């Protein structure tokens, strides 16, 4: 059941969200040509455990083997860190982190462009982040999630891209995935009116090509059916009385932590 977080819980969410965002800030320098997704994962976990004194929520979730998800180019999500997978020039990579601190979760991801960026890669990532931003700018009490989902899709599709249907944002707090589901496209099933105190994520997965995906035989790795590029950005937020506050904001984000509509 969708719950309203207390001022105390919200503060714990701010701490967890900050830590998650800081893992992404910390790993940035390591995302260079020649590094393996495997070592990047080890680097993230060492930081989370030893420095943040927190724990990755992904490690073991539904059986996930690693601490963070790392997806490259045509891989849509759930890419498994591998010691034999090296980043290369032109690659676009998503690193998705979720940490648990004092009982609460912080969930966020971002795209990193490796080496010399490609105009196409750079555009898919920019548009994807912008679809997330426009959605965040719509968040406030009274609005229906169906509206936000419809807006993301409309913006993305106008760019000639597509929105992955199999995955969605979600409520979050003491649990990794709580209600409600946050669809990134228009669905006749969606009907959720936002209220202050609600905490959830927005994390659109955008394909340069067709929306259809395929799961690899390792039971986790998801790729675009047509093998086109795919990007995703994610933030955890809390609905306020007149808008929202992004709990996982990073220094490289080009959107304010607090979004006011007064
Ligand atoms: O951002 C998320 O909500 C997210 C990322 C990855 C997962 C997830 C979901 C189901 C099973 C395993 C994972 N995971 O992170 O290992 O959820
Ligand atoms: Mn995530
Ligand atoms: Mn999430
Ligand atoms: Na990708």
């Amino acid at each position: 059941a969708i719950s309203i977080k207390t001022p105390e819980d919200i503060e714990k969410m701010r701490v967890a969200g900050r830590l998650a965002a800081e893992v992404l800030e910390m790993i940035e320098p390591y995302v260079k040509p020649g590094v393996s997704t495997g070592e990047l994962d080890r680097i993230c976990n060492d930081y989370i455990v030893n420095e943040q004194h927190a724990v990755s929520a992904c490690l073991g979730y539904h059986g996930y083997p690693k601490s963070v998800c790392i997806s490259i180019n045509e891989v849509v999500c759930h890419g498994i860190p591998d010691d034999a997978k090296l980043l290369k020039d032109g690659d676009i990579v998503n690193i998705d982190v979720t940490v648990i601190k004092d009982g609460f979760h912080g969930d966020t991801s971002k795209m990193f462009i490796v080496g010399k960026p490609t105009i196409m890669g750079e555009r898919l990532c920019r548009i994807t982040q912008e679809s997330l931003y426009l959605a965040l700018r719509m968040v406030k009490p009274g609005i229906n999630l169906r509206e936000i989902g419809a807006a993301i899709q409309k913006f993305v599709e106008a760019e000639g891209f597509s929105v992955v249907r199999e995955y969605c944002g979600h409520g979050i707090g003491r649990g990794f995935h709580e209600e409600p589901q946050v669809l990134h496209y228009d669905s006749r099933e969606t009907n959720v009116v936002l209220k202050p105190g609600m905490t959830f994520t927005i994390e659109p997965m955008v394909n340069a090509g067709k929306k259809e995906i395929r799961t690899m035989k390792d039971g986790w790795t998801v790729k675009t059916k047509d093998r086109s590029l795919s990007a995703q950005y994610e933030h955890t937020i809390v609905v306020t009385d007149n808008g929202c506050e992004i709990l996982t904001l990073r220094k490289d984000d080009t959107i304010p932590a607090i979004i006011s509509h007064d």
